[PDB]
């Protein structure tokens, strides 16, 4: 699909991409973690896109294996959700990625 090719372009062009929903506490949490690191992520709020939201979500599951939000990409690579991102941070992998 065109939506799949567009996601690939979005995540290769933007250092941090968070596919989010505005009401989700885990999305807020991961937004805050990147803010504390000095990053300004690109946020895509899937609940604020009309019927494109659920279509995008389906393509995200095909690409990433995940059906929850947040769905986080760093340096073009899928990293997971909030707890995945927090674990990557706790290990210093997240900052090593950002540093390269
Ligand atoms: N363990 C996940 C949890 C994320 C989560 O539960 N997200 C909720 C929204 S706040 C969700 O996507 N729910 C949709 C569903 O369960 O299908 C993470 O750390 O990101």
């Amino acid at each position: 699909s065109r939506m799949e090719e567009s996601i690939r372009k979005t995540v290769t062009e933007n250092t941090v991409v968070i596919y989010s929903k505005t009401w989700c506490s885990y999305c807020t949490e991961v937004k805050t973690l990147f803010k504390r690191l000095g990053v300004q992520p690109l946020v895509v709020e899937l609940d604020q896109l009309g019927p494109q939201g659920p279509q995008l979500q389906k393509v995200l599951e095909r690409l990433t294996g995940q059906h929850t939000v947040p769905n986080v990409f760093v340096c073009g690579k899928h990293i997971g959700g909030c707890t995945d991102t927090v674990k990557l941070n706790r290990k210093g992998d997240l900052e090593l990625m950002l540093a390269e």
